[PDB]
């Protein structure tokens, strides 16, 4: 049971609003037309709101609902990228991303824009009511880098080229949109970090470690379904190619890198400099937020139908 | 004492063969926009050292941008506006509008017209992705300048940790590093541009450039009653002598140089093309480290 080796020296939590928020995410998906014909009875068991509830457990219900709807949006987009033809067609992906990028700049969707474009416009509108311009620009750029990473994946599929470990790990930090999900922690915890603390090297390194942990945990849990689709965006498959080793050996190596990255995150937590009382209180809420996300990803993924 | 002679690097810089005509054109450009002994400024000779392999057109943009930053900085650091947050906010709102692409008007100051000209010229050489990254680094520079202003108004000195974290933005070095891509005509993919070791190399280079400046600029900053200087922040935190504070600053500078050259040897192998472009970028960071020191040691600005 290699899944038992996905362990952390810290624990998570879930919002008491979990089920209400999950029901509302399904209703939101239906409203914006994101539910496919093949998802009729499967829709019930997606449980995207139960991931959001674990990721942002202290959030007010309104803010948690934006986070839940955003997480649903990312799953709907991701299954298009990873399980349909658009993920093998760079020109179709560029055309769609041009529409998403226009909407992120504040453009209103046109009559013939697709469901995902309208849904993204709804999330931007709702975040604009809750967040200042500074935040919206930072979130938008993390989302742009996620689209860039999806186009990078598409070229890999079109070329039949598995990236090396160094390239994969560097790109994977963007292909999961985890940095955009970290941006929501500020809104959930209602914290305003000053520029010098937000961008501090140790904070960047804690964010990088948490992102790696989440993505490599996902890779160990999602390699079966990704292999079923002939995909190559997975630390297990990337390690297997680089080392020319067995699948068990690649899984063992991936779980070693995951365990090492957890110890790096725990180590670097004690390396946050003292700025002042107020900044360090806010900063500790943000880093606690990263820990809730690490736990949310594993806790939800171990029980989710998505990886069954 | 010869403490300036301890600012050494285990590498050398270079200067563009176009240095003087660019310097003369920068001085002319500054006069044309009314931002302006003038011949002693030599802002073009900093740009020529920072971007030594740049085509003349691109070097001229970089030179006019460096001149702009110096003109802005002397308003912030030697003028009343740098002690007035409401007046700073008002001016920044006009800059942030021009950066988003808004046309200047009759009410806007010389710096606003000059910034609009630079954004126009950069928009002809760089894609939207670049303009956004550059604009955000400039935005963070303005934010750092307002942080400086509140420090002056409240007469507060930040601790070493706070000063060093903020100083990475108060110098606009990251905005200057963005111009390396255009100077070298390289396109780094997202995963390499934002890689942790690249970020750590940029941070080390920025710290080196800023702390070198601090050691050379503490006298003129003391004369203006300013406290945005590693030497002065160390003096306040450790309650030590000025010589001890300078020695402490130079030890941190030397350590950061050792960190930069060590982290160069930790750049991963992505692929042949990406690593070719990356070495041009990182070499660019080294040209900037040498440019800052080489120019500053002979500049009348720090005489
Ligand atoms: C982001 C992807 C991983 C694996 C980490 C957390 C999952 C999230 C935030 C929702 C899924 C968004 C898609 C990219 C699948
Ligand atoms: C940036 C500051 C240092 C000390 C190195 C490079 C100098 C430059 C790029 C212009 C000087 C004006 C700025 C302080 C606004
Ligand atoms: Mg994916
Ligand atoms: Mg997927
Ligand atoms: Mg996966
Ligand atoms: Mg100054
Ligand atoms: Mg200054
Ligand atoms: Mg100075």
């Amino acid at each position: 049971d290699y899944r038992a080796r996905l362990v952390y020296p810290f624990s998570g939590a879930i919002s008491p609003h979990a089920d209400i928020v999950d029901q509302a995410t399904l209703a939101w998906a239906a409203m914006f037309g994101l539910l496919t014909d093949s998802l009729r009875h499967k829709s019930r068991r997606l449980q995207y709101g139960l991931l959001a509830a674990r990721a942002y457990p202290r959030a007010d219900r309104e803010m948690l609902q934006i986070a839940a709807d955003w997480i649903a949006w990312l799953f709907f987009m991701d299954d298009q990228c990873d399980e349909t033809g658009i993920g093998r067609d760079l020109q179709r992906m560029i055309a769609l991303h041009e529409r998403f990028l226009a909407i992120l700049d504040g453009a209103t969707p046109e009559a013939h824009d697709c469901a995902l474009t309208y849904a993204l416009a709804d999330l931007r509108r709702r975040l604009a009511l809750r967040a200042p311009d500074n935040w919206l620009r930072r979130f938008s750029e993390h989302v742009r880098l996620y689209f860039t990473a999806n186009r990078w994946e598409t070229v890999n599929r079109q070329r039949g080229a598995t990236p090396n470990v160094a390239t994969y790990c560097a790109a994977r930090l963007f292909s999961g949109a985890v940095y955009a999900c970290f941006d929501l922690i500020e809104l959930a915890e209602q914290i305003e970090l000053p520029f010098y603390a937000r961008h501090h090297s140790i904070v960047q390194q804690l964010e990088q470690a948490a992102n790696n942990i989440i993505c490599w945990c996902n890779d160990v849990l999602s390699y079966p379904k990704e292999m079923q689709h002939g995909d190559r965006h997975n630390l297990v498959l990337v390690i297997q190619g680089e080392h020319q080793c067995s699948l068990p050996e690649a899984i063992d190596r991936a779980l070693d890198l995951h365990a090492r990255e957890v110890a790096t995150f725990v180590r670097k937590r004690t390396c946050v400099p003292y700025f002042d009382a107020a900044v360090n209180t806010a900063l500790e809420k943000y880093v606690t937020g990263l820990q809730f996300w690490i736990c949310a990803n594993r806790d939800w993924s171990l029980t989710a139908t998505r990886y069954a």
